[PDB]
């Protein structure tokens, strides 16, 4: 009768550096990276927990967390303990130990047992905080209880050649995990469906009592790298009962999303592509859906504005997504995504451009196939996208020709 | 030393019907009308109160106030009494008398003395809630105390020809009010500056104890129409000391506003004009200003989206202001202001259009010189602005050719 | 898999006058009456909705609603539409019609169909807002869908002699409702257990569109008094499928409540008793429970204080419940319940006293067996509970000797 | 005309360890210590800022700050940047530098200039976060601008023998500071009033642009201990213009406070004394004042309860201050102060006790002259205050005989 989410706590792992995002994560952890016009990556897992009815949330942070923690303080501020709600931001710090850094994803939870236990949740839902996806976690909770698993593991069903970069679960007829392989060159297929493999999402459901004991087990073992994927879960698949949960069974698709949507935006190319795809006529991700909404930190913002329309300049956007507090003054935008606060000035042009909040585009600048970091001021007349060798020397250039542009790159600029 | 706003309470008169806005105010009071892709009209006086440091606000409502009350409840919800802050919504209702109607603007304060006296504010700032303007009321409060006035009245300095439509204050050299005239055919000129007259704003500062006594006198006087403008102030200019405060002295102008901005948007033409002027290259009102911000009710909204770009259709906006959650799909917008939630569809065209929230524009519709009421669905292929005779039969058409369009008029439609 | 409350809207009927509470409800509807030391009666149903997972709430108000509506505005302010939550305060007002009065409890929902249908909830949970009880509405929802009922009705299982004051449901062996009788002299018994009758709590679960259809037909029938209990529900038991849900199956009992707790505090004796019973060593209602908490409007308040300990005066409380911001200065309290803000002064005595917020007790006053209304100032030396004849002349005195004391009564006082 | 607080930012130094409070500050910094029944010490400076109209606040933390940060996050959560309000929590950490420690109170501001400069406040109000006092900083701001000072320093006026423990300002006839001495053996007296000296409160007003340069200068000086009182202020007194502001000129006294109140609660005795003094008939600090309120983090909490009244046990409090959610079950309290959540059980007695939140007193325990730390569980039958030598072996006992009791101390216990 009662939904199990009433008795669950979501615990989000948000310490991931995202080192392949290069300068995009030099000053902020990957869960803090802006995505899709407004939110940050972490808001997706957070919103999944909220919309699934989980109203105790803990977030473990580590690497470069000041921007992430400030976002969480200001955006996720509406939980009240009187209502059996809680939002705990849990950085590694001189608190219960000297340390100041978590030893691994397991240690991220283990060090905060004294926070969890007063709440006495029946269940723990462990979440990667660095992916973009919508999912109703009540489904996994139900499967976990009914299957008697020690751990239920969220898995994507992917073509085996795509699984070579994931931690892959090897399952039997009834989706019980026989073995776990980190990045198999030839991923094991699903029995009776070997064109596909189950790739771990880093979503784990436990009974709290079991998890605490296993965290304590783990923390005593010197063999352990203190990691869910490499230590906790492999021990259980061997000695206990681990079961896979398939993302397709619990993904929340809107009427305007043709397939289950999950993205890890792990490379500059992948991050550019996921954002720019939102400019499509029929985008894979429906950012206009209100049935499974993404909460985030947002301020009252004025509308977007388009000015100038003469023989020489026209401020206008085609095949583009433009946020509030954007003033497109005499600037031509095509196939671009603009976050809030952008100022694009006369005779400039943006094409195939992902523009993070509060960027300024100087008069006459022309930028194609770029990601412009938050707050960058683009000098008047800067050309990007016309000279690959010049662009690669000045900026971080992808082999597929995307330039990531940061303020530090701009400050160094000559010819 | 201490600012006088700490000891003031703002009391906003928000019962105004705005009869000349015709069907724009059929189901909402004038202070509830949307303005500027920014806020509702009432939010300007409320934000002026807030930014001036007044932490006690009351709002008297009357004519058709459901939409207005719900906006106040949801938008103006962050005052806490334990911080000596209060926000009181005061509709005429069976709480102290049967009535269910306020007899006038003086009565709207008078019936609520039992709300005011427990707060014991030293000063009352009585405000009209149906005008768009920015003003720092600390200045009026200083002038009032130092002048020793019984009432201090905010006044616009305007050419006398334009003053024929206002309550007009006749003053001596000291800016003390020696007479008041309701709509003078020949407005009294300011001494030494005869080309201008002081036109009342309906902004009044009193010592609370004095006002409470003047309201009690007024509730007894059978010759009184129970109106601040026509009863309270004239009695004081007669028997006490009334002093005029000029708008230009305390108007808050941003660096991008060439002159003090005040608008009463009292007619459809004036409402259309003030909104459409926000699409100018250098607008009179700076809605991007952050130094004197306008607080309002706002939700997390997705960005605006423009799609399609081929031989036959292109979704794009030129010389226009576009709010979030607008999808401009194959539609051409020019010199238009769109509030949130608009959906404009393929081959439609808007020009010189003020489009309130959640309007839908059907394919192939072409509309020029229009105000479209909140939530209207414009039928595919509807043409407005081509045939004044037909437009005037179907719609509320001003002499200058603005068509106000409501869903009730759409529902009646044929050829 | 997904809880049904996600898809439900709770709709609280809060127009009740509670006329048998006499002067306690002369300026406030019954759901606004204070109960238990802090909350108001309406907060119980509201908190049940919230704790059950229902995040769309409507509250219909009518009789003397200013205090109620201010309570809802300031207390129930944390719902956000972006999260698919809503809290709508729905007074009878000149809005969709002139009226200024709901024709009945069915009409209170019918008039507001235009507010419900934009939310399109799958289920409606219609609640009476004038009872004190705790209940998980997910159980009723499941029974309602699983049974295929047209309406599921919440029912107290009570001894038949106690059911003569209730509207009683006659059921068959499957708890299907075969008849409904308003206040039967000899209430029909439950089959196979005739010592008990099922007494209607005025809680009704419907499929939304079935209810919209029953509401519309009811508004059309001139036979109808426009009432859930005597119009909607009788027709369904006759023409459709009405099923009873027993309170015991879904009451939320803390470990410290020996039985399911339900109270209608319909009379001054019952209100006094239910409150004073909280001073017991083992109270029937556990106001210290945090597993099913009651949300309300609460301000930051200083602690309670006890002053003076000498020959002739000692401020102290025995067998009593004392809220914050109470200063017990030389006053003896025994078996009393004090809401916040009380000032009891030297040489006064309270026994068997229910004391609503911000009451003042003057020096030397002695009061026994009383309910003291919000904000009453008790004159120095007043004696209540000594002389029944004099007490009944001065105050509202019950047959059993409880005096309800209002400020209007105090104002009239001599000897 | 315009108050100066509109353009100030308050910056609270809250990294103080409070070493002399011993185990009371072993797991929290001094600003996080509970005081007076509800608030925490830091809430006084924060409330002074808020009530003075300062809407931008920064709080620098360092030593053991988890509890403090969580308090700030949950309690001080109502500032919105759109209203030009801001509340920044600034712990030393990896962000702008590796360090993760502040080199001193000046470096606590210096490391965060990049947070300050975007706001561009005209004035900085630097505050000590570890003192209990009320003060209207608009007075100090007015004095600063009008005097032309480089730094205006808040100062207590105390008898000279008392000043020997303070940093003392030597002034001339016009309250200009001519020397500064750290703990003078013989404190320089006030000219014309040699019985008194000016003791620095560690409150400093600057022009922001001045301060930013003085900090940059300080961050270059290798002879600098990076301290406001030790390096910044003496430098200015020497080469610039430092002016003293006397606390009596801007202290906020309620009508029930016989003198300006300031306490630093630096020792266990001083902490115990300031709290127990609140049980007085006429307390020096008025915690019931509403004119200058102290905001803090508070939850909805049930009332206090007193039970049992027979010949062997009576739950009651005399000359005591008792917070909500305290159940006094057969326990006798006298001259004690209880924070929320205490459970005192049958036959126990508390005298002269300061009892922090959520303490449980076991049956038959008898405790006199104690501070009991947050959450301590006192064993049944424990006796404290009877045997000085035993009490000092078990607990932290002051020379004056106050025992500080923590759970670690209880956990060691036998006889």
């Amino acid at each position: 009768v009662q939904p199990l989410a009433r008795d669950a706590m979501a615990y989000v792992l948000a310490g991931g550096r995202g080192s392949r995002l290069k300068e995009l994560t030099d000053r902020r952890a990957k869960p803090a990276v802006y995505f899709g016009g407004k939110a940050r990556i972490i808001d997706f897992a957070l919103s999944n927990a909220l919309n699934s009815g989980i109203r105790r949330i803990g977030v473990a942070t580590q690497y470069k967390a000041h921007e992430l923690i400030r976002h969480l303080q200001r955006g996720w501020d509406f939980f009240r303990p009187e209502r059996n709600e809680s939002f705990d931001i849990l950085p590694a710090s001189q608190r219960v130990s000297e340390t100041q850094w978590y030893e691994g994803t397991a240690d991220a939870v283990y060090q905060n047992i004294d926070i969890i236990e007063p709440y006495a949740p029946e269940y723990m839902v462990i979440l990667a905080g660095d992916h973009i996806y919508k999912m109703d976690y009540e489904y996994m909770l139900q499967q976990h209880v009914d299957s008697g698993a020690d751990v239920t593991i969220g898995c994507l069903e992917v073509p085996r050649m795509e699984a070579t970069g994931f931690g892959v679960m090897h399952v039997n007829e009834k989706d019980e995990i026989i073995d776990f392989i980190e990045k198999p060159a030839d991923p094991p297929g699903i029995p009776g469906n070997e064109g596909f493999a189950l790739a771990s999402m880093g979503i784990y459901v436990f009974h709290t009592k079991f998890l605490m004991e296993a965290l304590r087990r783990d923390a005593a073992d010197p063999t352990s790298s203190r990691d869910f994927g490499k230590d906790i879960i492999p021990y259980i698949v061997e000695h206990g009962k681990a079961v896979a949960h398939r993302f397709a069974d619990s993904c929340v698709r809107s009427d305007f999303e043709h397939e289950p949507y999950w993205r890890d935006v792990g490379t500059i190319d992948a991050y550019w592509q996921a954002n720019i795809d939102l400019t499509d006529v029929v985008p894979d991700l429906d950012i206009y859906d209100k049935s499974w909404p993404i909460w985030t930190y947002a301020e009252i913002t004025p509308p977007a504005k388009f000015v100038h329309d003469d023989e020489d300049r026209r401020g206008s956007a085609v095949s583009s997504v433009v946020s509030g507090d954007c003033i497109i003054s005499g600037a031509a935008l095509n196939r671009s995504l603009l976050f809030t606060g952008v100022r694009a000035n006369s005779y400039s042009r943006l094409e195939n451009a992902v523009v993070l909040p509060s960027v300024k585009i100087g008069r006459h600048a022309q930028l194609s196939n770029v990601v412009i970091d938050h707050g960058v001021v683009i000098p008047e007349g800067l050309i990007v996208g016309e000279d690959p060798e010049l662009d690669a020397k000045r900026f971080r250039r992808t082999e597929s020709g995307i330039c990531l542009i940061t303020q530090s790159m701009i400050d160094k600029l000559d010819l």
